[PDB]
């Protein structure tokens, strides 16, 4: 089975590419395995994979962490999220962005049902399992509770059976059957959740599938549209069928080869303790627990020798970074484009712990507008704030077509040398906020609303007759020929490989 | 002689720190030679000693670039700073600013004056000399002039003769005997300017010392108070009496070991195109030219073998990144202090292209205050904005005690994450503006007045009862004993020097 399409055969592509480091002696599911992985994640090292779990018990389970950080070199920096899509591991954040947004016109290829999987493997039915006796991790010392759910995709259907979301939303054992978790607005978790209450007469059917298809992650943690089936969205931007196999206790369909399946219901009533948790902007607040969804499991399924995803997040870089934010950012930038705004390129800078997107405008388009930078500024909060896709995002950097968004050097110089504080900036304050952000939730204003900015960071003659300076740097300070001469006696004079 | 106090003995420093490439072929200072230096700048490669310039004639002049750039290891980054001041090359930022406010509290050391020195080699009368002879350096392709004049020390004084002034401010070639550059409020030429303009009388008598003491180069790009003798400052952050000889057609002192000293008057009525100059913060408007102040040169004086020092500046990074910004931070640091705001530490991060300054707060302090972060933040924008030391400065970025200023990344991520836009941030708009960032002086908005901002990164309880997070990091998330065993197995686990 191809590595897009097979966890399994993921974990195998990573250890070929000589970006797994295989740990068979015993590791500490209680922070050990979480802080190793945290040191990758900082350090951009070879994902972790801890075959040797302490209180794994019959086959549950081995630890992958990092399956979606960086690489150390600049070659391949991004060649793990590249593995979760097929794409060669050189492959720029561009090539990877269009690939995630390439079933966006595109009919969807629903997936095909197949009478079993892997994940079929074994199973434990309500008096075989207790969810406390597991070795799920303690990934923050001061976490509330152990967050079995860092890498997993809930799956959720409408009551009326018409849309199956498939989704990344935190969760942890609350005790031996039940799950607590966050289910927020806007999400579609939530959004489902919310048709359910309203219809009021049962509990929704739900699981949460770990070490599913790479290329089903990937969509699980971006915001595709509102009543979009991903697995006919992942269809597409594969080009195959996604196979299926039905829940054993509901009507929901997992991934053939989902390395464990939980199978139960999502309360519409119910609530536990919640939280805290070392979350993508870096930081926990200890203590701070507040009531979250309640899920009862009901049947655990799973491949012999399982492997659960882990993603030890916080402080740069992780799968929060790399995945929330720039997934985050290709839909913004398609958004924007259907609303006839001149974007070519958008991407969250990891400086700004992906809290800004930076938006590349092509200026020719926007001189034929004949606009100005208020209007502008508003168009483009109006459309991106008001939106599920703007959600995690409180700043907007506007940069004309010589910035390239995906450097984030760039990105610094253009906002801090073109954006005029205030004047420049159009705030935000009745769009939804969120409240993760420390600034919101543990801030000064409303946690759910405002604190968001467009900083328009193009020039004056952008918007009129064009760019005006030159950089003063090597590349446009000085003319082609004396560069060239300057490159090729470079270490002919005594000064100091791509790959590496 | 010491390297910080004989910019000979300090390029010999270079050589011996093996941070020095000497090029004896012939290099052209048309674009040449100030092409090598930028790409040094943007590679933090050794700095380049050009002994064989096109054009150099009677022993006008060899140049050395780069001279307070950046070192390529992390060990010895400001390494070239540290042999300005006769500091170890391992020296910290803070170290480097330290002894650069030591002078602050201490008599000031007047200066030494003895009847000759190595700038008396050579001379050149009036009918000897002709600046548009001299190899000056075409820096960027589109300047609008040759800059002489980008690492000197110009020297004027009061009228009264009690303040005798040392200060960098950039210029360019007029004519066979004439420069023009730059003298704008709130500088000290330009107030010492302005006190010869009103007592109507003459021009003012002036000198342009290059190659000067790197002690005194240093300080001399500083914003010590007014009224304050940079050379007495100087004495007494090195401990030594600087020792000057006097010029021969007036009776301004110069540093003896000057390699290269012009000597005249800066017109109190005359002006004369200057500009436009690819400048600190990155960028060049060609065509941008405007009426500057204009100097008279009526003698030149130079060392045998002169040594013209040369900033090729633009994007990072540069002198105006490592001294403008740096020294101003040191500067506002002392100033905060003195009003008894509890800042610990200030540095502008190369990031914000040196238009941020980050201020460290002692939150012990703050919170024995018991205050708000509008009273707060309104306070220390009016201390530091309405000074000189402000000028440059357009952002403050206020954070707790967790925050390494002089690391830039971790003060863009309490930037992100810690300051919500709008509500935790004041705008000033009736304060000076530095004209020369592009969103000022070609930007949507008065070039002069306004486009500040004090932004609080200062969390809510840090104003009350204490930090109330802890970080999602590897530091931070795990105990003591768990990081040390981490560390101490991490290569034999399969996972990945010092000085490098
Ligand atoms: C890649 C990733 C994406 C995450 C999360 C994580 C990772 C690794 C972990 C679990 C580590 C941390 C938490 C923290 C939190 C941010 C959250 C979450 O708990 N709640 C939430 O509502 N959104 C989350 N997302 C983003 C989410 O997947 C996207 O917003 C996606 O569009 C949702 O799918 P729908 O559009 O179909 O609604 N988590
Ligand atoms: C280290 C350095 C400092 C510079 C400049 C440069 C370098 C290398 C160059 C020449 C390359 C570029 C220009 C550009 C420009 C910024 C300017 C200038 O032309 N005008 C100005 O007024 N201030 C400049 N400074 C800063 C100045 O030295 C400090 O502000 C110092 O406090 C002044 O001394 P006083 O306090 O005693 O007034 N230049
Ligand atoms: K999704
Ligand atoms: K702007
Ligand atoms: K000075
Ligand atoms: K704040
Ligand atoms: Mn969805
Ligand atoms: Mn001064």
């Amino acid at each position: 089975q191809p590595a897009h399409l097979c966890f399994r055969s993921f974990v195998e592509a990573l250890k070929v590419d000589n970006d797994l480091v295989e740990i068979n002696t015993p590791i500490d599911p209680n922070l050990e395995a979480a802080a190793i992985t945290r040191r990758v994640c900082e350090t951009n090292d070879k994902a972790p994979l801890f075959n040797n779990l302490i209180g794994m018990k019959n086959g549950l389970f081995r630890i992958l962490g990092a399956p979606g950080s960086l690489r150390k070199s600049s070659a391949d920096r991004y060649g793990r999220l590249a593995r979760h899509l097929a794409l060669p591991p050189t492959a720029s954040m561009r090539e990877i962005l269009d690939k995630m947004l390439s079933a966006s016109d595109m009919p969807p290829i629903p997936p095909t049902i197949v009478p079993t999987g892997p994940c079929k493997e074994n199973s434990l039915d309500d008096s075989e399992f207790d969810l406390t006796e597991l070795p799920v991790p303690l990934i923050h010392k001061s976490d509330g509770g152990k967050y079995i759910q860092t890498y997993g995709m809930h799956i959720v259907q409408s009551p009326d059976g018409t849309w199956t979301n498939w989704s990344i939303a935190r969760a942890m054992v609350h005790d031996k059957n039940h799950l607590t978790g966050l289910v927020i607005p806007p999400q579609h978790i939530w959004q489902i959740h919310q048709m359910w209450k309203k219809e009021g007469r049962s509990d929704v059917p739900w699981a949460l599938a770990f070490g599913v298809p790479p290329a089903a992650i990937m969509a699980s943690s971006m915001p595709i549209p509102d009543g979009v089936t991903e697995a006919g969205y992942v269809g597409a931007m594969t080009g195959s069928s996604l196979e299926l196999v039905k829940c054993d206790t509901n009507d929901l369909y997992v991934p053939a080869t989902s390395e464990i399946v939980l199978e139960g219901t999502l309360s519409i009533s119910e609530t536990g303790p919640e939280g805290p948790f070392g979350e993508m902007h870096g930081y926990i607040f200890p203590g701070d627990t507040h009531l979250g969804a309640k899920y009862k499991v009901n049947r655990i399924t799973y491949r012999n020798n399982a492997i659960m995803p882990m993603s030890s997040c916080g402080r740069l870089t992780d799968e929060t970074h790399t995945m929330i934010g720039s997934l985050a950012a290709a839909e913004i930038r398609k958004l924007c484009q259907q609303n006839d705004l001149p974007i070519t390129d958008a991407f969250a800078p990891f400086e700004s712990q992906v809290t800004w997107v930076a938006l590349r405008v092509d200026t020719e388009k926007l001189r034929a507008m004949k606009t100005t930078s208020e209007g502008f500024r508003k168009r483009v909060g109006d459309v991106v704030f008001n939106h599920k896709a703007g959600y995690t995002i409180h700043r907007l950097v506007l940069v004309g077509d010589d910035i390239d968004v995906y450097e984030g050097k760039d990105v610094l110089w253009a906002f801090s040398t073109r954006c005029r504080p205030g004047m420049d900036e159009t705030l935000f304050e009745d769009v939804r906020g969120f409240p993760l952000i420390p600034y919101m939730g543990h801030g000064n204003g409303p946690a759910h609303r405002g604190g968001k900015v467009v900083s328009d960071a193009l020039m004056p003659t952008e918007y009129t007759t064009g760019r005006n300076w030159e950089a003063a740097d090597f590349n446009q300070s000085y003319p082609e020929d004396l560069k060239q001469k300057v490159l090729d006696n470079w270490t002919k004079m005594g000064f100091s490989h791509h790959h590496h």
